């Protein structure tokens, strides 16, 4: 049994928006937005809810673009994440209480105050290039194993 997750990356040709995460899960890192997704929307449905909750931007067109399993030892539902991109938002992004955003030249990507795992699969979203990937963590910090692949449908 897996959960079912969003996260959703605004990469324009020259940047992308990055949220540093306030409070809850991954507080003190720069992630994309998203969150859980819930009964009675679709996963797509999802992503466009915690992307206008988490940043106030609404969008045209969400392009799916990767999955990433993630297995916690210990925690028995994995989590599925659905990894969307998109170019054209609607408004400009400003803080909520989950996330402060702010944008980043593709140059100067902060993995250090990321998730461990993006070292490994936003290569391949800067990329345009469309994955599967599966992280084994130990707590947060830690990956154990992982496996990570291109697909032609994600
Ligand atoms: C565990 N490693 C993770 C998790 C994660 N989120 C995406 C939003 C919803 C929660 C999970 N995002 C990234 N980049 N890495």
């Amino acid at each position: 049994a897996s959960r079912l997750y969003t996260l959703v990356l605004v990469l324009q040709p020259q940047r992308v928006l990055l949220g540093m995460k306030k409070r809850g899960f991954g507080a003190g890192r720069w992630n994309g937005f998203g969150g859980k997704v819930q009964e009675g929307e679709t996963i797509e449905d999802g992503a466009r809810r915690e992307l206008q909750e988490e940043s106030g931007l609404t969008v045209d067109a969400l392009h799916k673009v990767g999955q990433i399993v993630f297995e916690f030892v210990g925690e028995p539902e994995l989590m599925d994440v659905h990894v969307f991109c998109t170019d054209s938002i609607q408004g400009t992004p400003v803080e909520s209480d989950e996330m402060r955003p702010c944008w980043f030249q593709l140059d100067q990507i902060p993995f250090k105050d990321m998730w461990p795992d993006d070292s490994y699969w936003f290569p391949l979203l800067l990329q345009k290039k469309k994955f599967h990937g599966y992280f084994k963590f130990q707590g947060q910090d830690t990956i154990l194993d992982y496996t990570l692949r291109e697909v032609d449908t994600v």
